[PDB]
């Protein structure tokens, strides 16, 4: 046998645009970049810039109204939903549990052993946490409470360790997770994917500063590409970002 259809996880988009209804304008339009196999990118820009449309497109939650996206040369507007969205895995801001086991949460086709789950927990530091909890992997989450937005998302990096996965896509928390907890998973996403193509959607500047390459959204374009080093030389809008944060 051959290895499945992200091989490498990389990514093109060649003139792509979209929108969320028909009547609606395009919201992004005419971005082309080629992420590379294995490469963490983060995107960044302000609100609206159209950071989460990239992530929209690429997982076809809106199909191209311009251009297309393409994943290791398959165009995946050609690919079956179902295939598409099984291959990349999503870590939303606030990742939703269904009701249920933890168990089946982070291994719902039943394909893994508990020790291997456990294995995962341990590599994002979730087996104490997991550990701690009563029903331990058989423990319900809808149920009456919720774990922390910081610890789902660990959940999300542990099933996306289980299913192996080429390509993660990652938007950043913000609103409920800690700013040093979100960012020191940041920094271990690296090691714990190293060999992964990780899209992390960036509402923090502080997390794409280590990035082989950072994309720059501005009103739906991409108006800057290229390494955290570049874009700051270039003293652009990723550089005047940057000295808002407080960073320059």
């Amino acid at each position: 046998a051959q290895p499945p259809w992200p091989q490498g996880g990389q990514i093109e988009f060649r003139d792509f645009g979209l929108r969320y209804r028909p009547e609606l304008p395009l919201a992004v339009q005419g971005v082309s970049f080629k992420i590379h196999a294995g490469e963490k990118v983060g995107i960044v820009g302000r609100t609206g810039a159209g950071k989460s449309s990239l992530a929209s497109g690429l997982l076809r939650l809106q199909e191209a109204a311009e251009g297309g996206i393409w994943i290791d040369g398959v165009p995946i507007a050609h690919v079956g939903l179902h295939t598409l969205r099984s291959r990349i895995s999503i870590i939303p801001q606030d990742p939703i549990l269904f009701p249920g086991s933890l168990r089946m949460n982070l291994d719902l086709l039943q394909e893994h052993s508990d020790e291997a789950i456990w294995a995962a927990l341990e590599t994002v530091q979730l087996k104490a946490l997991v550990a701690s909890l009563p029903g331990q992997l058989q423990y319900k989450c809808a149920r009456g409470e919720d774990l922390s937005v910081g610890q789902k998302q660990l959940l999300c990096l542990a099933r996306a360790l289980l299913r192996k996965t080429q390509i993660l896509i990652l938007d950043e928390a913000t609103a409920a997770v800690d700013p040093g907890t979100e960012l020191q998973m940041q920094a271990m996403l690296g090691s714990w994917f190293a060999q992964c193509t990780v899209l992390l959607i960036a509402h923090d500047l502080r997390s794409v500063m280590d990035c082989a390459r950072v994309l720059v959204m501005d009103k739906g374009q991409v108006a800057e590409s290229g390494s955290p080093a570049q874009l700051l030389a270039q003293k652009g809008l990723f550089y005047r970002l940057a000295q808002e944060s407080g960073l320059v």
